[PDB]
C-alpha cells in the first residue's frame, strides 16, 4: 500500500515531517526546563500519541472525557480534562479515576468548584483540579489580578478536601498574531498571568504545585518560561498553514496533507475538480483572515513539493475547485493535470481537517503506508 | 430511556415530527410535478433517515461517495446513482457493486473520464451505466449544456463503447447564494432548461437518454414548472438549517437538526455564557455570514428547541462554544440568564457539514425520548 494505491481523499502523515515536528517542541521544552504535555486534540490517535511520548513527552491534554477513555484504554494515565468541567459529567471522572486513570479537572468558578468538591465528599474521592486563567482575554478562566475569585475558588477546592493541583492558562489569541515580537509579547503574558495566579495562592498558603501555559505558536515564540512547570501543545505535531501565517513553521514543515484525485476539469476557467470537498479539507477557513489566504488549501504535488500559486479557490461538499490564487485561468490546466493525477493539499487547520477522516495513512521513509485509527464523536 | 436531559452533550438532535413534515412536503411537490424524487443521502448517511425517505414515496437514492453506495446498498437500496464524476482508479469498486447485484449508476462530464469507463467495461464485460453532467449554473462540473459537439462526443463514446448512456444530470449549486422567491424561481428554470437542452440534443443525434434528472433543495421547491425532467434530486430538505432559513425555502420552525449544549461557564462582564458545542460540534461551516442575517455558529434555542431571539453562538472554539448577544451588546446577568448546566440546543449553519460531526444522530419522538441512529463517517 502506498500513495497510488490509496483511495482518495486521505489524509496522509508525513513520518519524517512528524517526526521533526515532535523533536523540535521535545527540544525547545527541554531548553526551557520545562514538561511537556501534549494536547491530542489535533489527532485523536494512540500512535501519534505513542510517538509523542517515546521522544519525552509527560502525560497528555484532551478535550472530552471520550478522548479520556480512548487514551486510558490505550495505556496512557496521566490525562489533564482542559475543559471547564460541567457538574453532569462527575460520575464519568470518578469512574475514570476509580478505574486508575490519574485524572485532573479544571475549573473557573466558585460553583463548578462546589459540585466537584461535594461530590468528591459525597463519593469519598480528593478529585485533583487545577484552576483555569484567564490570560489574554480569550475564554474561559479566572481574570489573571481577580484575586478574590481566585481565592475563593482555591479555598472551596482545599477546604473542601479535594486536592487543588495547579494553575493552567491557554492564550488563544495567539493564533491572530503573526509577528516574532507580538507572539513573544504574547507569551510572556501568558506564563506572568499564569505565575502571578500560583504565587497569590501559595500567599494564602494555598498548595499549587502546577504551573501550566501554552498554545502551540506561544510555546515555540516564549523567550523564557520562569515558574513554569509544563507546557501545553497539540497543532505542532503536524503544523498547518494558519500556523505557517502565524510564523512559528513554513509550508514544508507540514505533516499533514489530503491525498485527492483529480476527477475532470472546466477548461474555460482554469479549473481543475479534485475529489477533496469540504467534507474532506473540513470548512476551516483560518487563512482568509490572515496576510495570504490559502482557499481550501494550498496544493502539493504527489512528492509533497509545495505548487505555490495553486490553491482550493473553491470547495463544495466532495469536489474541489482547484486553480490559480492570482484568479487568472490556467492555459491548458487539463494537459497540466489530466484525469487521474494526485495532488495533495495543506489544510487551513490541522485539528479540523484532522477530524474528516476516520483514520491516517502514515507515510514512511520507503514509501510504504500504514493506516493509524483516529477517534471521531463524543 | 434516554431524553435530551439523560443524553450526553454535544449530541446531535433529529426532531421526527418535523423531519416527517420535511419529507411530507418534498414528495408532495414532486408528485405535483409528475416526478420521481430520488434522496440525496449525503444530508444524513444514515439508513433510517432514508428508510424514512422511502416509505414517503422516493425511489432510489443519490450518494456522495462509493462508502455511501456500500452502506445503502448492505440495507437492501439497489437503485442508486453515484453523483461525482467518476475517477477510475474507482471502477473496480464500482464494478463489484453492480456485481453483487447493486444498479449502481455513474456520472461523467468528460471524453477521457467516458473512455476510461468503457475501456474497462469492455475488458471485463460490464456495460455500465452512464449519465452526463451538465453545466446550468456555472459553479462546478459538467459540459456546458450548448456544448452540443462535447456532449455528442461524450454521448458516442459511452454508447459505441457498448455502455449504456443513461440520462444527464446537473445541480444548480448558486441556490445558496439567492434569497428571493422570484431568483430561485428563474434558477431553477435554467436549471431545467439547460438539461432539457442537453437531453433532447443527445436524442437528436440519435443517442438514448431517457432520464433527465435535475436538483437542489431549493430549486426542488421553487421551480414553477418540470416538463422534461423525469427525476428530481434533493438532499438538505429533509432537516433544514440555517442557510436554507435564510435563502427562504423554510423558516427556523422547520429545522429538525439542532446540537443539544451544556452551559459550562461564563465571562459576566463580557455577557457570555460557554457552552460544550465549540466548532467541532457545530463544524466550521458559516454559510450565514454572507446572508440577510449572521447567526455565527448557530441559532440558540431553550430545551424544548424554540428559538430564544438574539442570542446566538458568535464564536468557537474546538470544545467551547461562545453563546453572546448577536447585536454585539452585553447581557446583564448572562449567568442568570443562562445557568451552569443549562441544557440548550443549537441550530446549525449547514445541516450537511454539522450531521457530519457527529458518530450518530439522537432521533427524538413524539414522548420526549430518544434512539441513536448511527451515520456514516469517512470514505
Ligand atoms: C488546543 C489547546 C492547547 C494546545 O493548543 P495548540 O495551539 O492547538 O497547540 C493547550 N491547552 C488547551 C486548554 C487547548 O485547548
Ligand atoms: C448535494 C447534492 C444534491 C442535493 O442538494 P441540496 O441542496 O443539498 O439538497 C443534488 N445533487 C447533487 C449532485 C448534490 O451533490
Amino acid at each position: 500500500d502506498t500513495l497510488l494505491t490509496l483511495d482518495t481523499p486521505a489524509a496522509v502523515i508525513d513520518l519524517d515531517r512528524m517526526q521533526r515536528n515532535i523533536a523540535r517542541m521535545q527540544q525547545r521544552m527541554d531548553a526551557q526546563g520545562v514538561r511537556l504535555r501534549p494536547h491530542v486534540k489535533t489527532s485523536k490517535s494512540v500512535p501519534v500519541a505513542a510517538a509523542q511520548r517515546a521522544a519525552g513527552a509527560s502525560g497528555i491534554t484532551v478535550s472530552t472525557l471520550k478522548e479520556a477513555e480512548q487514551f486510558f484504554a490505550a495505556g496512557t494515565t496521566d490525562i489533564l480534562y482542559a475543559v471547564s468541567m460541567a457538574p453532569h459529567r462527575l460520575p464519568q471522572a470518578l469512574q475514570l479515576r476509580r478505574r486508575g486513570c490519574d485524572l485532573k479537572l479544571i475549573v473557573d468558578s466558585v460553583a463548578a468548584a462546589q459540585a466537584i468538591a461535594a461530590f468528591g465528599r459525597e463519593q469519598g474521592e480528593a478529585f485533583e483540579v487545577w484552576i483555569e486563567i484567564d490570560t489574554d482575554g480569550h475564554r474561559s478562566g479566572v481574570g489573571a489580578d481577580d484575586t478574590p475569585l481566585l481565592l475563593a475558588i482555591g479555598r472551596t477546592l482545599h477546604d473542601g478536601g479535594m486536592r487543588l493541583g495547579g494553575v493552567l492558562t491557554h492564550a488563544g489569541s495567539s493564533y491572530e498574531l503573526d509577528t516574532p515580537e507580538a507572539l513573544q509579547a504574547l507569551a510572556e503574558r501568558e506564563r506572568a498571568g499564569c505565575v502571578q495566579a500560583a504565587e497569590a495562592l501559595r500567599a494564602a498558603g494555598l498548595p499549587c504545585p502546577v504551573v501550566s501555559v501554552g498554545s502551540t505558536p506561544t510555546a515555540l515564540a516564549a523567550s523564557r518560561l520562569d515558574g513554569v512547570t509544563e507546557v501545553r501543545a497539540g497543532v505542532y505535531v503536524f503544523f498547518d498553514l494558519v500556523m505557517r501565517n502565524i510564523g512559528v513553521c513554513a509550508a514544508e514543515d507540514v505533516a499533514l496533507s489530503v491525498l485527492a484525485t483529480v476527477i475532470g476539469h472546466q477548461a474555460d476557467k482554469g479549473w481543475a475538480i479534485v475529489d477533496a470537498g469540504w467534507m474532506a479539507m473540513s470548512r476551516d477557513r483560518g487563512t482568509a483572515r490572515q496576510k495570504q489566504d490559502f482557499g481550501y488549501g494550498q496544493v502539493c504535488d504527489l512528492q509533497g513539493r509545495v505548487m505555490p500559486g495553486f490553491v482550493l479557490t473553491g470547495a463544495n461538499q466532495e469536489h474541489g475547485i482547484l486553480a490559480r490564487a492570482d484568479g487568472a485561468a490556467e492555459a491548458d490546466i487539463a494537459t497540466r493535470f489530466p484525469l487521474g493525477t494526485r495532488l495533495r493539499i495543506l489544510p487551513n487547520h490541522a485539528c479540523a481537517t484532522g477530524a474528516q477522516f476516520p483514520a491516517y495513512q502514515a507515510l514512511a521513509a520507503d514509501g510504504s503506508v500504514q493506516t493509524w485509527e483516529r477517534l471521531h464523536g463524543w
